[PDB]
DNA sequence: TACCTCTTGC
DNA sequence: TACCTCTTGC
DNA sequence: TACCTCTTGC
DNA sequence: TACCTCTTGC
DNA sequence: TACCTCTTGC
DNA sequence: TACCTCTTGC
């Protein structure tokens, strides 16, 4: 009906509690949203050329050279934290929760309304009950998938703030080379557009691939629930590295009294010890030398860029680093960092189009200190001489600023790791997998990765509000009647986890409000909020 | 009841013949065990600093530092196969089994006796039937795991000679920095340890996370049957190196006199071959050429340490080499050695405290002759320019020892490799897995490892036993009657093993008893004893 | 049996979740008990005589006058949270709960053990298999209540450190007087000690009064389970004050630009605004006028001694204050005060007889700042005068440092206030009520009051244990052989617990592990321990 | 409209 | 809303 | 034609 | 206590 | 002895 | 272990 309310506005976060510590999360969401019709009613192929800045020998990972085909459809895309939970409930997420479950989700759009503008320069807007509003619900998932979070353009995430949707785009094929340089490289180096295979074109439209509903001012539309189907989350963090796996030598002499600095000792010569190394040659048998079971972590290049078809791009790393030689200063390759708007999490009330950022440094320890790697020559004689060893100190191709772990890799057989942690509120939730045969083993997106079918993408898109004067055999652009849209959106994302226990003597970490941080989650006088970050693996676990 | 026996002394090892050549080996063991009272009643952290050694610039590797809980319990721990089978059990195993399966494990303590001291130095040894000895077994493994045969610290392998449980320690989470340097380096690297990380601490205690059963000498304790759920073990080893992969070269002209300077020869140019390879650039199509299906083995730097929060370790690797460019001598990266006492197999009339040593050089042939390896430009004009190969000759940094096997890396997608051979006697048993979300393909100390859980941890200790003056208001240590115990263990072991069947024409390796080794199992005029390491992949298989 | 074991060692806290977010929380608890044989084997009736201290004219305060009968009884008293949870056990309960109910209780006595000491000083220790150890439980409460919380005499925090039980005795009724006075009093102020009024004479015996179980060596005892039945505490706390209640005043203009000084304001005359008050008086609405419902909290008359039959004794109050005009150094009246051994807490190796102490200040606000107390004439003209006003700076009685608010009292049909919050760990659990006709509303020792029978007390002593000559017709006192025993203490506490939701955006307060505080939760080098005390009630609650 | 969640529901 | 179609339908 | 035997049989 | 294992058992 | 609690129990 | 007895039993 015209005049009927087709919904209800839930954001309410619902915990429910059941037999053996299983929770199950129910998080409902809904905001007002905010739809212009399109810029234009057609499907454009653009290229994107920013030679001038890749020119200046030097600047190769600037590159930006890439094609796309910009439709006229918008992106619902709900898929980041932020707009699911609130500070509050993911605080009891985070400090009582072990391990947290992807059920389902599912949405549906109502209360939908279109208004028209008509014009001293006055305004006046008016409801066009006929007007039509498009919704396409990709669920085959023919259409490329473009999760929003990528360029923090999901949804807002504060339940009495108006959002938007994006304006839906993706990569078009497209060849071109670019020959690394630096300041200093004579000549120009090749850096070219070579244009598009035949072979790998391909041109989807919504039109065509997916059914789409006209919605007038009465209607709504529902998804139905969806199921995930992808491994559990953890959030809980491993503190173990190789040096803390397994037995620890025997002190056969400890320490009488209390101090820093009074020490316990082994009391055996680290050559006349007991136990089992992988170094055949000689009988140390020394913390760093002991055997482990496997390797936690791994050494990967850093900053690293490989180029294929397309152009260069960073080689990604799965685990961060951090620790006492950290902490958000050193914050180097593998720690991701945000950057977003006032939708996501920035000062509301703050002006300027500069981004909010943040580098999100995981609690666990599964990384990397490069500075303290170091290869020596199989002889092992030691201490060990300068042309027996290679650091992290002495150059590799005669560069001062490349030392071996730069190009270094101990990724094999014997590699342990964990997925990558959430990032409230700013993180992507789960991610699609690759079509490829041979799958990864993690994404460093998304903890969660469905392993068959991720929920289909939702388009929607002004229907085009025609004039008396219509002559489609003219190539003049078409001429609409100003007309634009508001309806509600509401979904529902549902989490099973597991309550923790105490194991340890000791407390543990624990996300809480404090007299530092007291103003990040409450408004200003001004009206003014925000969403600060915040870690999820607090507690820790054994790793072996 | 006191006077009576709770149990019976069984070291039998059963093998039960079942149809279709599958054979289910019982190993029976049993032990005197030997307990004395903890030197303190309290749980110490204990922080172990060499710094002195680690600061000689160019001894990195001998660094211990390292923190670590120390518990008043003590660890019983059988996880190794020399306490399960004597030489001559081993021998049937390896020579006529082909795979082995790792069933069940069950234990039990029994024949419980407490004593206290009483003291001319002259000592008095009296039956406190009513102490207790305190058993606890952590089933639901809350406690880190730290198998003792890690630093040869399991029960003894003889089963007439009374041994003895190791005091329970275990990693206590610390950071630590650590830059390597080299004998010329100039000024102080940095080398320190930070502290401890609270977000990582985790103090466990036996008494607040298991049950703690207390048994006088009338009492006894056993643990039920724990079945286990890992992959089988092979008793064979592969020899086929990717050159030995497929068909051969037809061979177009053979020999016609018998001689080892008599060889047969392919006959077709070098270039004019038909077959197929992965060098689009060349015809050449040679044995190094050739493609083969997949890669087996790979290359991995070596001694390569990382350093990750807590200091450098060594990077672990799968696979050992050796051949005729081996033999114990060369015996470099990825071969294990073993060092250990006269509990665990060195001749126990010998006297001093140097262990006795061993490198276990496997029989299978998928390692790496570093020395062998090459890289040339992709234009592959041969025979190669100086500028277009890089050689296990030429120095990488400027360093005379290090070339660029050294850093290496070549595992893959293609890779094909063998988890690692049971190492009798020293040689750990099974293996808890990590509980990282991605696990490594297979550990280095142990051929088994539990996908689920591994038998939980057995630990004693000998209950406080009191004097009359008692203050537990004090801050000087209690002062308790010496008390002592001696307690019986008994163990079942059980696998699953499938015969061999003779397939070629030929006989293979069997290992036997000769002239040269014949003492080694056998039992001095002193009563001296020793038991020897044996190979356990003596028969080979085809690996394609 | 002699030697055989009748238990087993459990201090596992174990966390049942329910349906509904509710927890069964059960925590276990064991202790190795040691007890001497008793000073003399008769009762004594004491009387305790502090004169000379209270005879210095400014002293009353410091009276310890009081008469006791002291019996050869021991008491075992676990009624503590120190005794039952651990810091982490604690950091799941306080953190994730809102409101905890005490359920039941269960204790029991086994693997006793009785020896005898025989004595160059060198003692020798054996077994006395036919002496006993007396066990009294006195379940129908007919001895007079001593909960040993009181005075820091209750079993051991630590699981792993031995305990004692306390030497009983009970108060014995005896009249006492004495005048308050202060230094520069004149003359002598009587302070005396009247005796006993026979009709208040209370002579209870153990043996009279207790069936007695004597425990041989193969014998244990074990109380039934008890049912506790009181009401449930919360675990969260309120903030508001009367100031805070109910609707706030309409801010007619709000501000417009951020700051801390940029505030709203009402825009309405004081004397022209719209409301209730119960000021007939005036037309002044000021948030210190307008009419609240009740009052949160009491003002009670501070550092006030009263006095009946047997000496002076402190007013007791039931909240504290505290907040920013606070924090352990302003720390006033109602604030509680606990002063502990090592074996509750204090560094256990620390020397001497000084013990540890932390005035607990509770995060609820419902007491009082008198300092900003007043008391004006009701004509209520203002600005008031002097006159007409009473400060809490203006004098009472001529005394410079007494003041109005001193002598004060606002409680009324119209208070509202909380219980007393949990004290970790140096608290007491539960009490026993008071048996007079009308009750109080509260303690201000424990969070629950057993309505009915609180669980009786367990009493244990050494039975006697004679020599050959003994002649019960002598005057001396009686020779016995030094006997004293250790036996093991059993006992199981459940909680029923509700689990807590999240309903503001911001997160709340939680209690956690960081570098200021991570070393109070782990053993030092020497096996030195302590247990700081935690508040309970973190999570904040609408008070209306 | 039920005692700061779903749920005075099931 | 199911794994680029209709069709996780029949 | 079944995972180097008979036997992906019985 | 059965023919050098479990098993003169099943 | 089951996958850091009770509980691979019910 | 039940509300200072036996008896929160009968
Ligand atoms: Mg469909
Ligand atoms: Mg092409
Ligand atoms: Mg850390
Ligand atoms: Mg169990
Ligand atoms: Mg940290
Ligand atoms: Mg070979
Ligand atoms: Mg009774
Ligand atoms: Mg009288
Ligand atoms: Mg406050
Ligand atoms: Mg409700
Ligand atoms: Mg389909
Ligand atoms: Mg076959
Ligand atoms: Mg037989
Ligand atoms: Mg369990
Ligand atoms: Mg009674």
């Amino acid at each position: 009906g015209v005049g009927i309310s087709t919904g209800t506005f839930n954001n309410q976060t619902e915990f429910k509690f059941l037999e053996n510590g299983w929770v199950e999360i129910t998080a409902n969401s809904s905001r007002l949203v905010h739809l212009n019709m399109p810029e234009s009613e057609n499907y454009r192929r653009v290229v994107v050329n920013n030679m001038d800045k890749t020119a200046v020998r030097g600047n190769m990972a600037l590159d930006d050279i890439h094609a796309q085909i910009v439709t006229p459809w918008s992106l619902v895309d709900a898929n980041a934290w932020g707009v699911w939970f609130n500070p509050g409930d993911w605080q009891l997420i985070v400090n009582t929760m072990s391990e947290l479950h992807l059920v389902s989700f599912e949405q549906e759009i109502f209360n939908v309304v279109l208004k028209t503008v008509s014009e001293p320069p006055t305004k006046v807007y008016n409801n066009d009950l006929t007007a039509s509003l498009m919704v396409a619900l990709d669920s085959n998932n023919t259409m490329p998938f473009t999760p929003a979070a990528m360029r923090s353009e999901t949804l807002g995430f504060y339940p009495w703030k108006p959002t938007i949707p994006t304006p839906w785009r993706y990569y078009f094929q497209w060849d071109r080379t670019l020959i690394p340089s630096h300041t200093g490289t004579s000549g120009t180096p090749t850096n070219i557009y070579h244009g598009t295979d035949p072979d790998d074109v391909q041109f989807y439209t919504i039109e065509n691939s997916v059914p789409v509903h006209l919605l007038r001012t009465g209607d709504e539309f529902a998804t139905g629930t969806f199921f995930f189907d992808c491994k559990p989350c953890r959030l809980t963090h491993t503190w173990q590295t190789n040096r803390a796996l397994g037995l620890p030598p025997f002190l056969n002499s400890l320490p009488q009294s209390e101090g820093a600095t009074n020490f316990g000792d082994i009391g055996v010569q680290q050559d006349k010890r007991r136990g089992v190394t992988q170094m055949g040659n000689t009988n140390y048998i020394t913390e760093a030398t002991i055997m482990r079971p496997a390797e936690v972590g791994y050494s990967a290049p850093y900053y690293s860029f490989e180029a294929s078809t397309q152009g260069p791009f960073k080689t990604p790393i799965a685990a961060g680093r951090g620790g006492a030689q950290t902490d958000e200063n050193q914050a180097a390759d593998g720690n991701p960092r945000y950057a977003f708007g006032r939708q996501h999490g920035q000062k509301t009330t703050t002006t300027g189009e500069t981004p909010e950022r943040f580098t999100y440094i995981a609690h666990q320890d599964t990384g990397r200190y490069p500075e303290g790697d170091w290869i020596q020559n199989i002889n092992f004689n030691l201490p060990v001489t300068n042309d027996n060893v290679l650091l992290p100190t002495d150059p590799i191709g005669g560069k001062t600023g490349i030392n071996y772990t730069n190009i270094f890799n101990t990724y094999g057989p014997l590699t342990a790791l964990n997925n990558v942690p959430p990032v409230y509120p700013n993180g992507q939730i789960w991610d699609k997998e690759f079509d490829t045969d041979l799958k990864p083993r993690l994404h460093v997106n998304a903890p969660f990765v469905c392993q068959n079918n991720c929920p289909g993408q939702l388009f929607v898109k002004v229907a085009p509000n025609l004039t008396n004067e219509y002559d489609p055999d003219a190539s003049a652009n078409m001429s609409r009647i100003v007309t634009y849209s508001d309806f509600w959106w509401k979904g529902k994302l549902v989490f099973k986890a597991k309550l923790r226990a105490s194991h340890t003597w000791n407390p543990i970490q624990q996300m809480s409000i404090n007299v530092d941080n007291q103003f990040n989650y409450v408004p200003s006088n001004i009206g003014g909020m925000k969403i600060v970050y915040e870690k999820s693996q607090l507690a820790p676990r054994k790793l072996y």
